[PDB]
Order: structure tokens, then sequence, then C-alpha cells
């Protein structure tokens, strides 16, 4: 097949795809495999009751420092999605000489927690 498709970006920073306004704006209730293979990471295959990613996971997607860090603690049922708590890279604020107005340390609207505990 006729299609050379060169994907070249490594995403080695604390707000962009993995915090700005992308996997708090994705808002699925619906599969644990699905945003773990969306954020590049395996899931958890139990057919009885496949509980949450509480795990510090590492992708090494990266080639100048070292991997993309994923301390991503999301709540699942066996499929559906909960809630989404994400301290990876957990500082998501460029205090930094960069062309752009950036008077805000925190590169993101909300978290993502709703009404029920686990």
């Amino acid at each position: 097949m006729a299609g050379s498709g060169i994907i070249y970006k490594q995403p080695i920073y604390q707000g962009n795809l993995i915090k700005q306004n992308a996997v708090e704006q994705l808002q699925v209730g619906q599969s644990k495999q699905q945003v773990s293979a969306l954020l590049g990471t395996p899931s958890i295959p139990d057919p009885f009751h496949a509980q949450r990613w509480d795990y510090t996971s590492t992708q090494r997607v990266d080639r100048l420092a070292r991997t993309e860090i994923k301390n991503f603690t999301v709540f699942f049922e066996n499929e559906q999605v909960v809630r989404w708590e994400g301290d990876y890279f957990p500082s998501q604020d460029e205090q930094l000489a960069k062309a752009a107005p950036k008077q805000f340390g925190r590169n993101l609207a909300r978290d993502k927690k709703k009404q029920r505990g686990r």
C-alpha cells in the first residue's frame, strides 16, 4: 500500500496532550482498554470485575531525555470509566522563557471527580 505515515512527535511535556485540555475534555465513561490505548499503556482484562488503574506507568515514546511518565489513577467498573486523577508529570506549568503571555501556573480547567467513591 502507498502511504508513508511518519508521525514524528516526542511528548516529553508536563501539559500538552497528557494534561492541557484534552484528557480532561474527552469525558468518556465507556472502556478501560480504549483510554489506556489512546494514552499509550496496557489495561485490566478481567471478565469478573475489572477495577482501577492506580499505578505509575511509563512509555518510551521519547528519544531526548527518558520516557513519558504516567502516574494516572483512573477508576473502572469492568469497562465503564468513573473518575481520573492525573499527577502524571506533577507540575503543569512552564515558568520559563517562552513567547506566550502565560500568567497562570496550572495549564488545565478542572479535576476529574464525579459523585461516586470508587
